[PDB]
């Protein structure tokens, strides 16, 4: 409604003057059809004639708006509704197209080119085309070249056409008020009217009054353009929005419109293309013969004259002015940018149309290097802007270098970069805060997450829109997704004192960290695979943005964002993954000792963590099942030993004979100090052995059989009323079992208790060792008193000694490959239950039938729900009750007399046992076949995994096993009490060349994986044929036009020989 | 659908034949047990809307036919042990 | 639907009919046996262009070698 109420029209109201035809009025139309003022009269109203076009015919189907104006509306106006109603964002560039209204036919090959390079153009900076709308000349040219590219592209090319309103056919079919009306594209050749052209997008038909007569939109597009080109650039730093004039042949006006283009403010750079004819064949063979501008000598003065007087049929005193208007424009040469086919003119339309564009702005490089990064071009940056000796501004590379961050422009990082930009001298922490508080770009969750651990902070709530995020609220966010006791580097004193004093000491030392940081945390994915390359601590990295995108895709799903989100970011997680893993197989193929040093040494810009844990923190299965990380646990195992050769009996043997402690072989001071918190020779080894985590496995292990074994003894015998040795051994254990595991929860992450209880309880193990420490408490509370309950604390005794029977299994997943086989007997119980189901469904049916057939006149007992199921239960494995099959009965061998139905209850036995036997175990077994080999595969990979978890467990557990730890629990008690009165991990803690070293042999194998990477991409089958592919289509078009330079020199020798 | 039909006049015979006096109350409570094992048979039903049942209990039904034609097979070879052991421990047998 | 949204829907469906047809197009003509049969066939047309060029680089040879002995 608002595109009648702004927008006006104009109608054929007037005395009706016949001129030649008495039926043509001045406005042409027809005397009896009718319902500027000089001579029409015409008067104005609301417009009647707006909405949307469906193109019917012409192959594709199109649907283009439109709208009736009127041809003196202010271009404000029109803007306006072009940048709301129709949603049109402001283009980076506008380009218009002028040439003769006459259609005319041009070469394959200029075609081919001048439509290529129109949609690559308008494609690619995202253009607006304007053009004349009706489908006639270059018009219909730039239809085609449309229509080719909806015939091969993705693009929705902005092509809005100005036409007359008068003179498209069928103007009553597109009467309407925002109603779609349907179009043909069927051109009757008998009438003078066009029709529009079908592959444009939008059409701003204006209409002066008359009809079939042009000259109602030049002026209207012109001050268009004009309003169009005051309007700033988004870029803002004091440009508008460049203008470009193609133009295709012509006639005797688009001389003039190129003087009214080149004699403007500001000036408006020409293009002109060669081998169509007319008025840019004289443009072209000007420019040429030219000289120094004006500066023409006679005989081409003539030749252009001729040539004019020739092909635009002129009398002389018409190519004299001609001639004068060329000179007028000639005199503004620089502006002109002529291409001609084949030859040097830069072999395309878009390094022309480009360069006009960069040399008719005319401005410093800084405002071109704000243009081609406004157009996404890096190409045509290189080429033109970045050659040599071009002078720069100091500090407009960084202005450009920040401008390039925060409009997602990677290749524009890599060349500014390749200039010589260097990230440590650009990177402060002002322009930091400022890259995580841009709009532009990409959409990103980051706002969700400052907002919760803001109302998680100080529980405000929603977060003002004019809010400036800092770099503690990042800080604190870092801290919140990757969990843990991670302290990220911005909430440290330091840096708040350094934010308080401040809003080289503001610069970063590691900028690329920083980089990837923000990078991950604002979706920029290809600006975080740049990141990661350069710069040090690439595997950290790959590390700590794998667990940063996991975490954030979590937290979208969480808050029910949306989830193609959610699975992005972890399509991101799973790549910064596969870089971790192919960088620590290039690291492992390059030197192992080098691996393990880059997996295992302190990260002090990463919370002081470990390449190990940041991996198991992400839950990076492949990475621990990785032969290196798998050698370097082997070699946390056996702790300050060397050994490696028979394991198990050498340390079991050294367990239970000290002596054999000293004949070991020990590993050196300095081989590989894995440390948590940075008679002699006896001693040192005592406690190198006994501080060994496969030692004390053994030892723990060792302790486990001597209490399994007490406790059969204690339960296989009789016990009197007060417990035995062994039973008060045994009692001893469980305490001091129980109180180790309470020392376990104390001693965990979180500070609320509530929150360690859950993440203690998380572990199917810890809350089946709780219940049954209680289980064993109430039994022996049960058993200290008189009978009754002493059977049953002896009941409660036996149900635990099946627990701890069991619980060996946690003792036999250390071994290689027991410990998969029962995680993979875990995996399978889940077939099994659904055939306990399906067993259960069968067995109640059996048993409920021959139960009820068997015993008809029985009395509520409970004893009906045992025959129910025992029976048939043992009917499974073997035992039938043959002499319950079918007793005889009803005869005298007295036998009681027959049940009614008795013999029905064989025969659904037999159906039951042939089901169930035959059936159900067998189609286990096929389960638990065809489901055995990932089952395999991924018990495998688990159980190489949660090695780091039992080997932490087995290091961080005290020394004594639990019978004796009261002794060592007393002494931590007591170091407690003295450091009250008065970090878990495995680090290494190398000095600084060993860091030096580490951080090199780090950038060898980045710079090994990636261009390995390039060499493969490079030698690969497909990429060979697409490259040979395309060469062959240059060489054979090349070779066409050698065969058409070699025809045209043979023609050329055979004159030179028919003249001498 | 139709084993849905067959149980109800199943059942309504049953209980026709129950209403009645003895001898045909034993045989509607016969006819009871053979519908109960129907119901406990039609909780597969119920148990084909889980994601993980119901492509099981089709799977069976799908081995079904196997299992018919082992059925088949150990039919011949069971009845030919069967006739043989019986024919030879008892020459003397009457037609029964 | 009312009738706006029967419009939009339609609209998404003509969207997904473009996609899907012609990026089946980009997949076929980016296959290698499709950029094989190309190549061959250009070979081909090249060989037997070549073959024409050489046989008229002999003749333009032979009349510049009369024209030099001309003159
Ligand atoms: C390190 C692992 C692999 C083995 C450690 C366990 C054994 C050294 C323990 C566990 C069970 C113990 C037995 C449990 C019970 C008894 C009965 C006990 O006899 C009595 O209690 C009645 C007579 C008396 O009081 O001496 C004599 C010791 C003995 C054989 C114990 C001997 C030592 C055993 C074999
Ligand atoms: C640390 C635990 C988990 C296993 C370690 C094994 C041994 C240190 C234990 C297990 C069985 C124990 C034996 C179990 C029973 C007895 C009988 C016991 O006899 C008496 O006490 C008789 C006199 C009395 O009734 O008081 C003397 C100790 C002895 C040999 C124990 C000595 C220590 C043994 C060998
Ligand atoms: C004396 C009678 C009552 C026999 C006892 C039968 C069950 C109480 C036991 C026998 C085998 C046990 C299972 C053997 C192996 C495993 C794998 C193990 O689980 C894991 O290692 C976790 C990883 C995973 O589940 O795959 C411990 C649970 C489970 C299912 C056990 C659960 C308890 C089970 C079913
Ligand atoms: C479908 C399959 C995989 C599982 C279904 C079978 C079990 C649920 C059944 C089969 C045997 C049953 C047991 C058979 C006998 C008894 C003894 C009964 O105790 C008595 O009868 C008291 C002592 C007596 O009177 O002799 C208590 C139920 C119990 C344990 C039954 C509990 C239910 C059991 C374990
Ligand atoms: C108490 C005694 C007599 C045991 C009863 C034995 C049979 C009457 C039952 C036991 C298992 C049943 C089968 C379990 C599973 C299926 C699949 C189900 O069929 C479908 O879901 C249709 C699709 C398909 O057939 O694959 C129902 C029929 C069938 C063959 C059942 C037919 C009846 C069976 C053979
Ligand atoms: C789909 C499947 C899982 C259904 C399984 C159903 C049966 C196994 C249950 C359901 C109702 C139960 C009955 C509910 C009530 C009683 C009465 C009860 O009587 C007494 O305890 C005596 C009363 C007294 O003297 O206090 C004996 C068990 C019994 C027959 C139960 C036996 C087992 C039944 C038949
Ligand atoms: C669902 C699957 C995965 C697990 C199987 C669960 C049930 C089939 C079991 C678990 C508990 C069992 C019940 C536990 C205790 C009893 C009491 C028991 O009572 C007696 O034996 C009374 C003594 C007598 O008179 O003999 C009869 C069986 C019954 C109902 C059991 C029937 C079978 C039950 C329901
Ligand atoms: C090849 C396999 C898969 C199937 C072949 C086996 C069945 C067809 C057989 C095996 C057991 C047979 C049953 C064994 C015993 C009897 C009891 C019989 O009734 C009596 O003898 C009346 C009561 C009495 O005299 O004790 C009726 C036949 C029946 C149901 C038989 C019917 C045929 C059955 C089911
Ligand atoms: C290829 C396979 C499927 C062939 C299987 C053949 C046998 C299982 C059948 C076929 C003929 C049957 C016999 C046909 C006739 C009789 C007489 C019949 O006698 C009576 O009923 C008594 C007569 C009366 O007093 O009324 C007893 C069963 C019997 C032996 C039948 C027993 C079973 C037989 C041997």
């Amino acid at each position: 409604s608002w595109i009648e109420r702004a927008f006006y029209k104009r109608e054929c109201v007037h005395i009706i003057p016949s001129t030649k035809d008495p039926h043509r009025c001045c406005c042409g139309r027809l005397i009896g059809q009718h319902v500027w003022s000089i001579s029409k009269h015409t008067q104005l109203s609301p417009t009647d004639a707006f909405g949307t076009i469906e193109f019917q015919g012409g192959g594709h189907s199109n649907k283009a708006m439109y709208v009736r104006v009127s041809f003196d509306t202010k271009p404000d106006l029109l803007l306006h509704l072009m940048t709301k109603e129709w949603q049109l964002e402001l283009p980076k560039l506008l380009i218009s197209v002028h040439g003769g209204l006459q259609n005319f036919e041009l070469q394959p090959k200029l075609k081919q080119v001048f439509g290529k390079g129109l949609i690559k153009a308008a494609m690619t900076t995202g253009a607006w085309i304007f053009t004349g709308g009706v489908n006639t000349g270059v018009i219909r040219h730039v239809g085609d070249a449309l229509k080719d590219h909806a015939s091969k592209s993705r693009g929705k090319i902005c092509t809005i056409g100005i036409a007359p309103w008068g003179i498209v056919e069928n103007q009553e079919d597109l009467i309407g008020r925002d109603v779609v009306r349907p179009y043909q594209t069927m051109s009757n050749p008998m009438s003078k009217l066009t029709v529009l052209n079908s592959m444009h997008s939008h059409f701003i038909l204006a209409d002066n009054g008359t009809t079939g007569k042009y000259g109602a939109e030049v002026k209207l597009r012109r001050q268009l353009e004009k309003h169009i080109s005051l309007q700033k650039i988004n870029t803002r730093i004091g440009q508008g929005v460049p203008v470009v004039a193609l133009i295709v042949e012509g006639g005797p006006n688009v001389i003039s419109i190129v003087l009214e283009y080149l004699r403007d403010t500001p000036p408006v750079p020409v293009v002109v293309c060669d081998g169509s004819g007319r008025a840019s064949d004289i443009l072209a063979f000007g420019h040429k013969y030219s000289e120094e501008g004006g500066l023409i000598n006679e005989s081409l003065r003539d030749q252009l004259l001729v040539t004019i007087q020739k092909t635009f049929t002129y009398t002389r005193t018409q190519a004299q002015h001609l001639f004068i208007i060329l000179m007028e424009c000639m005199k503004k040469k620089e502006l002109i940018t002529v291409f001609r086919m084949g030859s040097e003119g830069h072999q395309d339309i878009d390094l022309a149309i480009l360069t006009a564009l960069l040399k008719g702005a005319n401005a410093s490089a800084p405002d071109q290097l704000s243009l081609a990064l406004a157009w996404n071009r890096v190409d045509i940056a290189r080429s033109q802007i970045f050659i040599y000796g071009q002078q720069w501004p100091v500090g407009s590379l960084e202005q450009a270098m920040l401008d390039a961050l925060v409009l997602d422009r990677v290749d524009f990082v890599k060349l500014l970069i390749e200039n010589g930009v260097s990230m440590h001298r650009f990177l402060t922490i002002s322009r930091l805060e400022e890259l995580y508080n841009t709009r532009h770009g990409p959409s990103n969750t980051l706002y969700h997450l400052v907002r919760d651990v803001k109302k998680r902070e100080y529980p405000k709530g929603n977060l003002p829109p004019d809010y400036r995020i800092s770099l503690i609220d990042i800080g604190l966010v870092i801290e919140y997704l990757m969990g843990g006791a991670y302290r990220c580097n911005y909430t440290r004193k330091r840096f708040r004192t350094l934010y308080h004093n401040l809003f080289e000491i503001n610069h970063f030392p590691f900028p690329f960290h920083e980089l990837m940081v923000w990078a991950v945390l604002m979706k920029r994915q290809k600006m975080a695979l740049f990141f990661w390359q350069h710069g040090e601590e690439a595997m950290a990295k790959a590390l700590v943005a794998c667990k940063l995108c996991k975490a954030m895709a979590h937290e979208a799903s969480e808050n029910d964002m949306v989830d193609d989100i959610s699975q992005e970011l972890n399509h991101n997680s799973r790549d910064f993954g596969q870089l971790a893993v192919e960088l620590l197989d290039q690291s492992y193929k390059q030197d192992e000792q080098l691996a393990m040093k880059l997996l295992t040494y302190e990260l002090k810009n990463w919370s002081n963590a470990t390449c190990l844990q940041l991996a198991v923190a992400a839950k990076h299965r492949d990475f621990i099942a990785h032969t290196c990380s798998q050698m370097l646990l082997t070699d946390m195992w056996m702790g300050r030993l060397r050994m490696r050769k028979n394991s198990g009996l050498k340390v079991i043997l050294g367990i239970l004979l000290p002596p054999s402690i000293l004949s070991l072989e020990f590993k050196n001071k300095d081989d590989m100090p894995y440390m948590t918190q940075a008679l002699i020779p006896l001693g040192r080894k005592i406690y190198e052995f006994y501080n060994a985590p496969i030692v004390k496995f053994w030892f723990y292990t060792l302790a486990y059989i001597g209490y399994l074994m007490l406790f059969n003894y204690i339960v296989l015998v009789k016990m009197e009323r007060w417990p035995s040795t062994q039973e008060w051994i045994v009692i001893s254990y469980i305490f001091t079992l129980g109180i180790e595991k309470m020392r376990e929860i104390l001693m965990s992450e979180p500070g609320k208790l509530l929150q360690k209880v859950k993440v203690w309880l998380q572990e199917y193990w810890n809350v089946t060792d709780l219940i049954a420490i209680l289980l064993f408490s109430v039994g022996m509370i049960l058993r200290l008193q008189d009978q009754p309950f002493r059977s049953d604390g002896r009941v409660i005794y036996c149900v635990n000694i099946i627990y701890w029977y069991i619980r060996l299994l946690d003792i036999f997943g250390v071994n290689k490959y027991l410990g998969p086989y029962v995680m993979m007997i875990g995996k399978m119980m889940i077939d099994m239950m659904y055939f306990v189901i399906i067993m259960l469904v069968v067995l109640m049916s059996f048993g409920v039938a021959r139960q009820a057939i068997l015993f008809p006149n029985e009395e509520p007992s409970w004893k009906l729900a045992k025959n129910i199921f025992y029976m048939p239960y043992w009917m499974i494995y073997g035992e039938v009750f043959a002499d319950q099959i079918d007793p005889p009965c009803g005869q005298n061998e007295q036998l009681p007399p027959c049940k009614t139905g008795a013999w029905i209850v064989p025969a659904i036995m037999a159906c039951y046992l042939l089901v169930a036997n035959i059936l159900l175990v067998n189609l286990l077994i096929a389960v638990f076949n065809n489901t055995f080999f990932e089952v395999k595969s991924i018990s495998n990979q688990v159980w190489k995994f949660q090695r780091y978890q039992l080997i932490m467990t087995f290091h961080e557990r005290p020394v004594l096993p639990p019978p004796l730890i009261i002794f060592s629990h007393m002494t931590m008690i007591f170091q407690h009490l003295c450091c009250r009165w008065r970090d878990y991990g495995l680090k290494l803690f190398i000095t600084d060349d060993e860091l030096k070293k580490v951080h090199d042999f780090e950038e060898q194998c980045i710079e090994e994986y990636f261009r390995e990477k390039d060499d493969r991409f490079n030698s690969s089958n497909d990429e060979r044929i697409r490259v040979t592919s395309e060469r062959v289509e240059n060489m054979s078009m090349r070779l066409e036009e050698v065969n058409e330079r070699e025809h045209s020199m043979k023609a050329s020798l055979q004159t030179v020989d028919i003249r001498l």
